[PDB]
C-alpha cells in the first residue's frame, strides 16, 4: 500500500544527479559494502507497531552513531558528507537510501527501484533495534517480522547482503569477507553458506541460522541455485527495507 509524495522537478534532477555522483565516488572510494550497511542500518531501527525509526536521516546522528550495532558507521557518514552538500535539496534520508541502491548496483547487483520524498526527522530511535549476530531464526523473525514488518523471505533474500563486505574485529568483532569476491553482488554468500567453512571466509552464527531453519533453508537452496531468483528476491526486499514508514 504505498502511495510516493510528489517532489518538485528541481528535487528529481538532483536525485538523477546524484545518483551519477553516487556510482563514481562509490566505485572509487571501493565502499559499496559500507554504503548498502549504512542505508541498512538506517533502516533497520523502523517498528511497524509505533511507527517509529527507520529511514529517515537520523543515523547521520552522533547518538544514534554511537549504537554498538553501529560501530564503523561514522566512516560512512564521514564519506558521504561532502558529496551531500553539493545536493542541498536532497533530504539526507533520500540520499543514504539511494546510497545503498547505488551500492548494490555499481557492484553489479539489481537494480532496486527508488522513490523520493522521504523527510529527515529530528529524534534517533533507542538503541536496540538491530540484530544481534550471536542470536538465531526466532530472533530473526522478532526484529525483521515484528518490528520492521518484513517477510520470511524477504530476511533471507536480505541477509545475501553480505555477498558483498566483510567484518572487521575493530567493529563488531568478527573478522573476515563471507565470500571471495566481497566487491561482487552475486549469489555467493549462499553458495558459501550451504558448502561449509572454508578457510579465509567468515560466517556469523545468524547466517548459520537459515540452515536449520524449515522456511529459511528451501530460500537458501533456492538462492544457491538460482541466481536471478536472488536477484529478483532481493530488490523487492531492498525497496521494501529502503521505504519502511515512508509513503505509508
Ligand atoms: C539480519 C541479521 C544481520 C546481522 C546479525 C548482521 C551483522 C553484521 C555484522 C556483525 C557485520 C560486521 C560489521 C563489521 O565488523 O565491520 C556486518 C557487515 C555487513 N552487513 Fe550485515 N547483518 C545483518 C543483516 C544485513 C542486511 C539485511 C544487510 C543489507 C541488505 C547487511 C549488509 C552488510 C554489509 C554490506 C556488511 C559489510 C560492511 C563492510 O564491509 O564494511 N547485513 N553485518
Ligand atoms: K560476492
Amino acid at each position: 500500500g504505498k502511495s510516493y509524495p510528489t517532489v518538485s522537478a528541481d528535487y528529481q534532477k538532483a536525485v538523477e544527479k546524484a545518483k551519477k555522483k553516487l556510482r563514481g565516488f562509490i566505485a572509487e572510494k571501493r565502499c559499496a559494502p559500507l554504503m548498502l550497511r549504512l542505508a541498512w542500518h538506517s533502516a533497520g531501527t523502523f517498528d511497524k507497531g509505533t511507527k517509529t525509526g527507520g529511514p529517515f536521516g537520523t543515523i547521520k546522528h552522533p547518538a544514534e552513531l554511537a549504537h554498538s550495532a553501529n560501530n564503523g558507521l561514522d566512516i560512512a557518514v564521514r564519506l558521504l558528507e561532502p558529496l551531500k552538500a553539493e545536493f542541498p535539496i536532497l533530504s539526507y534520508a533520500d540520499f543514504y537510501q539511494l546510497a545503498g541502491v547505488v551500492a548494490v548496483e555499481v557492484t553489479g547487483g539489481p537494480e532496486v527501484p527508488f522513490h523520493p520524498g522521504r523527510e529527515d526527522k529530528p529524534e534517533p530511535p533507542p538503541e536496540g533495534r538491530l540484530p544481534d549476530a550471536t542470536k538465531g531464526s526466532d530472533h530473526l523473525r522478532d526484529v525483521f517480522g515484528k518490528a520492521m514488518g518484513l517477510t520470511d523471505q524477504d530476511i533471507v533474500a536480505l541477509m545475501g547482503g553480505h555477498t558483498i563486505g566483510a567484518a572487521h574485529k575493530e567493529r563488531s568483532g568478527f573478522e573476515g569477507p563471507w565470500t571471495s569476491n566481497p566487491l561482487i553482488f552475486d549469489n555467493s554468500y549462499f553458495t558459501e553458506l550451504l558448502s561449509g567453512e572454508k578457510e579465509g571466509l567468515m560466517m556469523l552464527p545468524s547466517d548459520k541460522a537459515l540452515l536449520s531453519d524449515p522456511v529459511f533453508r528451501p530460500l537458501v537452496d533456492k538462492y544457491a541455485a538460482d541466481e536471478d531468483a536472488f536477484f529478483a528476491d532481493y530488490a523487492e526486499a531492498h525497496q521494501k527495507l529502503s521505504e519502511l514508514g515512508f509513503a505509508d
